[PDB]
């Protein structure tokens, strides 16, 4: 439940927009 | 044997406390 | 075709230097 969790959020995003 | 190995160490702790 | 894409392209080469 740590805030840092949103981090990891971010890289999912992160890796769909490889292909932007 | 680069120091920048530590980064992706911490990576691999970011993925896990996603759960968290 | 962001520019962050350039962000996941460093992200495989440190998992590959992980090794380093
Ligand atoms: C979330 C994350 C973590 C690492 C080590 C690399 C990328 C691209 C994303």
């Amino acid at each position: 439940k740590n805030p840092e969790a949103e981090e990891i959020t971010r890289c999912k995003k992160l890796l769909d927009d490889s292909s932007s």
